[PDB]
């Protein structure tokens, strides 16, 4: 039968279609894993400094 959908575009297209796609899907694979990891992050403490004043009995 005729041809009207040469077939030379859908030989293009499935590359760039498979590539793009898993292009998209690893980015968000990566940096959904990444925002599960930022649960707690230990490391980096703070601990407080200076609660209670002390000061000496020598007024001056």
């Amino acid at each position: 039968e005729p041809r009207t959908h040469p077939t030379w575009l859908l030989h293009i297209f499935i590359p760039f279609s498979i590539i793009a796609f898993i292009f998209i899907a690893t980015v968000i694979a990566l940096r959904k894993q990444l925002s599960q990891k930022l649960y707690s992050s230990k490391d980096t403490t703070k601990r407080p400094v200076t609660t209670t004043k002390r000061e000496v009995n020598s007024a001056i």
